[PDB]
């Protein structure tokens, strides 16, 4: 499945122009270190403020290219919005999304409106990107095909639901960390903030239909192994108003919690729930433990592995996790 589109040739640090739907994109690849033969992938995804620079390099980000030192071949996409510049924050991609899509990052979720349901089953630009950026990469590198992640913040961890979701038969598995849901009714009626928050507090242990994935949700997905995490308390995004206002906008509580049932629910995916206390940022006790830990966690499980021989090791202090949906956000009825 290694190939490149138009005779591509894929280089380490930056590449540019890369094409893909119309599109020109860029991403950068940091090749493992340490490693003899096929490695497994690495592709972090910033939010809507960081940059992907800072997702790669800056400790309070993630400093996610440290991964390739750890053995893990790193590619990371840079946002459309950003225009090939992997130094843009949040310049022309922090805001509402265009052309059907709800937030302007990543292509991660349809919009409330009936712009958005050309999205209700088509994985969308950024998800296409994604697979062919991979199988690119992976005709200069070796790559293992049973060791392929994503996994990003806030808007990233929302592209990487969405990503699970369209691409379970090429994706090993994830780390959507305080990812959206967009938590829709069971009929796919969008639901404002306030009115998504409310049903997944109702029926907290259900499964709920989202924005972020196809509508309705796949049945059955491939083999995967997702690790979700929450930030605790403060894993609340609070958007700003062209005025400068800031309002309550996204409560990561209920969108990590149906993200977890729904992955639970599947028998052939190992669903891990984190939690932590750093609020709604990249991790931050022990962070590089944690991206050791997590990525590890995820390399134990490579794709078609036996869900009964998945064996959980204990994550950083900082972090509480176990094998299934989250159980500490909601009360018990």
């Amino acid at each position: 499945k290694w190939e490149c589109p138009a005779g591509y040739e894929v280089k380490e640090g930056l590449n540019v122009d890369f094409p893909h739907k119309g599109m020109k994109r860029a991403f950068i690849v940091y090749p493992a270190k340490n490693v003899s033969g096929p490695a497994p992938v690495w592709v972090p995804m910033t939010g809507s403020v960081e940059s992907t620079n800072d997702n790669l390099t800056v400790a309070r980000s993630g400093a996610n290219s440290i991964l390739a030192d750890h053995g893990y071949t790193v590619i990371a996409p840079v946002r459309a919005c950003a225009n090939q510049d992997p130094n843009i924050r949040g310049e022309r991609c922090n805001g509402p999304g265009s052309n059907g899509w709800n937030w302007n990052p990543w292509f991660e979720g349809r919009a409330a409106d009936p712009s958005g349901e050309h999205w209700k089953n088509d994985e969308g630009p950024d998800s296409s990107f994604f697979v062919a950026m991979v199988q690119c990469v992976g005709t200069k590198y070796k790559l293992d095909a049973r060791r392929l992640f994503l996994g990003g913040i806030s808007s990233g961890g929302t592209m990487t639901n969405r990503a699970l979701l369209f691409r379970s038969n090429f994706w090993a598995g994830g780390l959507p960390i305080s990812g959206e849901w967009y938590v829709t009714s069971d009929d796919g009626t969008p639901l404002s903030f306030d009115d998504a928050r409310a049903a997944v507090a109702a029926a907290p242990t259900k499964i709920h239909q989202g924005r972020v994935g196809p509508y309705p949700l796949p049945a059955k997905v491939g083999p995967l192994i997702v690790m979700t995490v929450w930030g605790g308390e403060k894993d609340l995004w609070n958007c700003t108003r062209p005025d400068g206002s800031r309002f309550l906008c996204a409560d990561y509580r209920p969108s990590t919690q149906a993200g977890s049932n729904f992955f639970s629910a599947q028998p052939d995916v190992v669903h891990v729930a984190c939690s932590s206390t750093h609020g709604h940022m990249w991790p931050q006790l022990n962070t590089q433990e944690f991206n050791r830990w997590a990525l590890d966690t995820l390399a134990s499980h490579p794709k078609g592995s036996d869900p009964r021989s998945f064996k959980l090791t204990q994550p950083p202090e900082g972090y509480t996790c176990h094998v299934g949906p989250f159980t500490g956000l909601y009360a018990s009825a």
